[PDB]
């Protein structure tokens, strides 16, 4: 029995947090501001995942990395969507 | 499971670190302060593990999500103990 | 099937970003400072990956934790090279 994957980041000091999970396959993903948990916007493709976030000012960035196999796609938030990143692994 | 897996947390400019190690179905935590490595006190099941953190003044709080199966609990540290958070992976 | 697992860190406001993979028991470095992602020198055995940096004023510290089997080996850059840490998961 294998078992689902984590990650996590946070800002601010309420704080947010937001807490990816990959299960089965996919990658969703759960927030907290301060006031109950809730299903976030991000679902895409992954067994693995990772996440880093920045602030700039008060508004905050989110990066997702979501590995399949050897592939990384990087999911990039920046206040008003998710779009896919430029990251790619060795050439 | 072929290798232990860890996730680490750090805050501060000495800095504090924290490193949570899934083993065997548990996971245990090694303690930095600046001054020698020492054995924390999280001791929560799980074979996945994710962090995160963040200050209040000099007081960290800690996030540890813990995962078995499909099942993540999320344990918060806020000065005196480990207690089991709100989190839930869906409403 | 399997696939390959990363960590992510990053700091400042550009940001810089460090993404590490462990693929096939090596864990290598990809890395963003706005400008493109590039090929980063860190270069280290392990299965799982994980990491956390913290600022010193503008200098970034970071520490990645490789694990094979239950070895856990601590990474360190501090602005001149990698440098094994004395973490050690006993004592
Ligand atoms: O306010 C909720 C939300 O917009 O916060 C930023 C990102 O985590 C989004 O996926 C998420 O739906
Ligand atoms: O704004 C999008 C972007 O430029 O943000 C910094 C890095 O995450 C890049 O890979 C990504 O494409
Ligand atoms: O000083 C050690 C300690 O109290 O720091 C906060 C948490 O990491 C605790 O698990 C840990 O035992
Ligand atoms: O004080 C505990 C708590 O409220 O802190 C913020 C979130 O981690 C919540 O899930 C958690 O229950
Ligand atoms: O400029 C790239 C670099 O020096 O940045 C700090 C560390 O990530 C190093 O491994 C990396 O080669
Ligand atoms: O300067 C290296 C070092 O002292 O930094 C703090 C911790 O990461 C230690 O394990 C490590 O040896």
């Amino acid at each position: 029995m294998k078992s689902v994957q984590t990650a996590a980041t946070s800002w601010g000091t309420v704080p947010s947090i937001r807490v990816y999970t990959a299960n089965n396959g996919k990658i969703t993903e759960r927030c907290w501001d301060g006031k109950g948990w809730y299903t976030g916007a991000f679902n895409e493709p992954g067994d693995n995942v990772s996440v880093t976030s920045w602030l700039v000012g008060s508004a905050i960035h989110i990066r997702v990395y979501a590995s399949t196999g050897t592939t990384t796609t990087e999911w990039c938030w920046d206040g008003n969507g998710w779009t896919k990143g430029a990251y790619t692994a060795t050439n």
